[PDB]
């Protein structure tokens, strides 16, 4: 019938913004949720009510774990299941908290930061591409400001800067089958705050959610149909200023 | 109004696809040549027939001289006279050849072409631009091999470098005017006219994402979204549009 | 006193080359290893021979788990228990190898040992060595200068190397503070594996525009060598590619 | 035989830090100079005391013009006039001021694109042309990705050294030249500058919160010429204190 796309984390905040933008443009999608079941099921109303019966809920944890592989296969089946394909994988899931380096246990730091933020996208990955003309791509949500990181933050650090090496590894490997994979990395979105308005070059105000969302819509459209292994910085020029 | 860009080097391949897709979407636009008088002006018919009023062609050498900055500040003009504004300027027209640093132009004109049109123009361009100033932005032709460059084109990935401190540059010093300054990276796209086929397949074999060089339009594609409305929180970024050929090892 | 230095995977390859100058300019080495027992005495004993009590064994698997900090805890540990004090940390151990997406070990064991080795072990001896302290302190991280054109099926290892240029921006401006310099080497190709044919290396070699040829471990360690030297004492949050060009060569 | 360098805007601050490590190192030196005659004259005789005929002075203009070319030729072709030899090319001198985008703007342009990119390029050819460790080192800068607001021009010609570099390297590594980089962040701040303005800049430097001595600089110089460095090229070194690793 239509597209389907996969967007993890989309019950809030920037997901459901590419999540509202993918239905918009004529995507079913898959709404990912770990914890916000409420804000995902109203949302999936608030697009069925659209359009009928295309909007499907997910649950799943992204910790990293031994069954982190089963969960990530789950999400894309359920893409699957749903609507008989899946064309578009958004990773959009972010774990985002300080871990001093001169100082929750360690291990559930890195199974939540690195976890979240790299091996479910390497997961998903593989299980997105392994099911699979079309127009397949994914999009993976980085961070603009990994060269000039927020102090002690340095394994969010270490999760963003692997998924730039997911998001080219995955291009490489995946173009032989169509599959583009690309990154959008926003500066100061939608926050925890002038102080960090001020900074920003382009209107001295955060990136809306919706600005994020442009971004992925360009990057999943025909209008990019040669574009893999990229990644568009969405930050009104906030990565530019020096210290 | 409708408003206006210009877009440098206008007349064929890439800059051609630019400005055509600029036009169908809803732009009138100054098509800037250099020598290609004919094709500059055939296409500037083309889509006055299609909407009337809304193309002119404006001729310019970019190289560098004393005189580059009036021909900058002239480009821009043209587009004022022609259209009472200037909303768009694409930075495409460029000079491409080997400049080998161990060996029929001087070495003082291989400079003047490729760092002139390269770059010297461009921020020219941008200063015309930024002194005669709703959505405003600018685009530049970078290259996505810049830190894999061609074997003996030192000046070229010199003014391509440029371009990209140009981008950075003028996008930090130029958004508090809300003028947005951005780039487009084509890896291999339209092959040189003056290149063999067995060679042609030798670079499209390279290239991962369907073993083809990019079509013009593709590359017009992304200066679309750049200028466009999706793209209002977007300065100071370089997309690629490579199909992956700057991830491929040696 | 005569500083000290903790290398990890230390008993061959580069990781030796880097412990062997080091120790030839003075330091005191924690030789770290895993598996390879027999070459990491075989090394203590000849730098032992060379001057007595500068040279001791660590072992360590470096595989991501829960038990992953208290191993790099006691690392760190071992190089104050012998010798009084740590100046510097080289984190070179690696686990290397394809792990295709599209489709031996468990996907969640190529997790551990990839972005543990690589990434996570890296991250925990950096916390450690900061701790501990209580003179010129710094941590060199061996990267890789191929990140950004990586080898086809190799996506986990890429993930933890790109993980590891984190780490080096990330601690040496956390650090910086505190008087530790943290940066990086980043080979192109060296040392090739010890299982590869000729015919394959001479490939290899044929794409170095420097002289067609791999890093020797030498040339390799001599970057590490600079790094935590007095002439990089301005130097933090810096990598340097040792690739003879490599990186730089179009498809 | 002792080796020779050039050094380009070798009188005074870095450059002056560079010729004199060198020098310390065993090179016999050209000191380039383009208005600091007398500090340049001064640099050579407390050289020539140290050792006898080890160093020299040139002057020259490095801003863009048609002679451009000759006197770089000239430059190089005086370290082999003066030692029969030019093993080593330190690019050093630069022209740094603000270009607003809203002197002519063509003089602008010949003074920071000329100094910062095309003197280097043209000094690279004649270097190259006229061929041991032989290598090439442009002085660049850290910060070129989170520019000075207003430098525009200055920004735009040191990016392009950061391709001359990375293009100069792939082209004369089979001729065994070895080009490399070395970016500093905040270095020697103008004598004139408050010591209140230069307190702001130093307050930002994660490590040790000081700008670099001119001599941290030249270490890192010293560092890519020598036999240390026999296997890198198109390297560029960072010598910034962290500085370009801070966020606004
Ligand atoms: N916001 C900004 O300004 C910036 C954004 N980014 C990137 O943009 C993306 C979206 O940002 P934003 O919307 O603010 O993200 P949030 O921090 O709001 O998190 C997004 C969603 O991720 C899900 N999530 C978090 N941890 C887990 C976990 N352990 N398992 C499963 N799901 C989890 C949550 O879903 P649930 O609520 O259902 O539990 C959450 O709502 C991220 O990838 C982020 O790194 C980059 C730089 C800055
Ligand atoms: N084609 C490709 O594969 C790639 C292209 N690019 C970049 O994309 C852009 C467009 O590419 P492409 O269409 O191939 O470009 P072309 O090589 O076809 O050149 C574009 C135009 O630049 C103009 N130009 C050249 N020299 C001068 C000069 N001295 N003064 C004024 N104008 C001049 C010419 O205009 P006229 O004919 O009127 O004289 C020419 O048609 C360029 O900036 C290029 O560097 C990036 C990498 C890959
Ligand atoms: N060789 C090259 O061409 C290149 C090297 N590099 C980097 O340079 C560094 C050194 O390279 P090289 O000497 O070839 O490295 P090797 O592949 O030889 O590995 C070095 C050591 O890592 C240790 N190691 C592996 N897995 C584990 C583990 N799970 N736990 C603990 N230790 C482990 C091993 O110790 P043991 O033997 O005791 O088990 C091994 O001797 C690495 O970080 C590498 O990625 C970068 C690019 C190219
Ligand atoms: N200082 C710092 O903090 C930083 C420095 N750098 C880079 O480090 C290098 C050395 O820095 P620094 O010592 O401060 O440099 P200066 O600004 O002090 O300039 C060095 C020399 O350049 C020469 N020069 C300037 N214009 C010309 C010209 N038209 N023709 C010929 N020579 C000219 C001058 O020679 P004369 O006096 O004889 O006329 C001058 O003494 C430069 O390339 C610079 O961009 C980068 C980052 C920051
Ligand atoms: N004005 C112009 N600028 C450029 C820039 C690049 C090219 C071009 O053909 N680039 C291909 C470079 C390249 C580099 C490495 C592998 C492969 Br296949 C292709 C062609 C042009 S025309
Ligand atoms: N622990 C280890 N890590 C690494 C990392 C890389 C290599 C290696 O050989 N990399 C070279 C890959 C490559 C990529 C492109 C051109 C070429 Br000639 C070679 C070998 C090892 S061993
Ligand atoms: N020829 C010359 N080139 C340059 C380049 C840069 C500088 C300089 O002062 N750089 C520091 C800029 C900077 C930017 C942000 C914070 C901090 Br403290 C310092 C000084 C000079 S002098």
């Amino acid at each position: 019938e239509a597209p389907a796309a996969v967007v993890t984390g989309a019950a809030k905040r920037i997901g459901r913004a590419i999540a509202v933008k993918l239905h918009q443009t004529g995507y079913r999608v898959v709404i990912h949720y770990h914890n916000s079941a409420e804000a995902a099921v109203s949302l999936a109303d608030e697009l069925n009510k659209e359009r009928s019966n295309t909007a499907v809920v997910c649950q799943a944890d992204l910790t990293n774990s031994n069954v982190l592989p089963a969960s990530c296969e789950e999400i894309i089946n359920s893409c699957f299941r749903a609507f008989g394909r899946c064309d578009v994988l958004v990773n959009n899931a972010s774990a985002f908290y300080p871990t001093p380096l001169v100082q929750k246990t360690v291990e559930t730091q890195v199974a939540e930061l690195i976890g979240t933020n790299a091996i479910a996208p390497f997961l998903l990955t593989m299980s997105f591409a392994q099911r699979q003309s079309s127009n397949l791509s994914i999009v993976n949500l980085c961070d603009a400001m990994v060269d000039q990181p927020c102090m002690a933050f340095s394994l969010y650090n270490m999760g963003k800067h692997a998924l730039v090496g997911l998001t080219q590894s995955a291009a490489l490997e995946l173009a032989p089958y169509g599959i583009r994979v690309n990154g959008v990395a926003p500066g100061v979105s939608l926050l925890p705050k002038d102080k960090w308005r001020r900074k920003v070059p382009l209107g001295r105000r955060e990136a809306s959610a919706e600005q994020i969302a442009d971004a992925v819509i360009f990057l999943v459209s025909g209008s990019a149909q040669y574009i893999t292994g990229s990644i568009i910085k969405v930050d009104g020029g906030l990565s530019l200023v020096h210290a």
